[PDB]
């Protein structure tokens, strides 16, 4: 693809006032070349920075209030080292407060560019029963250029889960 710098934004509508909140987080999976569809070698989400910074999260929503974009992360993918092979992300579900599926989530929504140009946008319409899904790929070759992936995968885990397995082959 050649691709050099991602944004995914993530949006959505709150749950109605009274009801559990409705908490999705950006998350990002990075392998090894040794290993592209193996053990994280690490991830970005709300809690846990890059080692880098070369992945970041740009902000934030814990309830979904407000409009436009809720969450948005930057992948830098260009600066990352070579021995990085491969990168994941994905849109998790807090489920602690309730059992949340996307077909209960009011309105989501995602976007994924480069710059300006628009990569991929989704309505989570294809994984209605997920509580979490993998959003997008990004693969490197021995050119040094970045290749975008599409496609959307549904999980029934919970977030510290889907963390550890997002990586797995499709
Ligand atoms: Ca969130
Ligand atoms: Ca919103």
């Amino acid at each position: 693809k050649g691709i050099r710098k991602v944004e995914l934004a993530v949006k959505w509508d709150p749950s109605p006032p009274g009801d559990p909140a409705t908490d999705l987080d950006i998350v990002a999976a990075t392998f090894l070349a040794g290993d592209a569809y193996g053990k994280p070698a690490y991830v970005v989400h709300f809690d846990s920075r890059s080692p880098d910074g070369t992945i970041y999260l740009n902000r934030d929503s814990k309830d979904g209030k407000g409009f436009g974009w809720d969450e948005v992360m930057t992948l830098e993918l260009n600066r990352l080292d070579s021995r990085y092979a491969r990168v994941v992300v994905g849109v998790v579900i807090q489920q602690r407060d309730a059992h949340r599926t996307f077909v209960g989530v009011l309105n989501p929504g995602l976007r994924m560019r480069e710059g300006y140009t628009v990569l991929a946008e989704d309505d989570f319409g294809g994984v209605l029963g997920s509580t979490a899904a993998t959003v997008g790929e990004f693969v490197r070759d021995d050119s040094g250029e970045w290749t975008f992936h599409p496609g959307i995968h549904g999980y029934d885990s919970d977030p510290a889960t889907f963390a550890r397995v997002m990586g797995g082959r499709q």
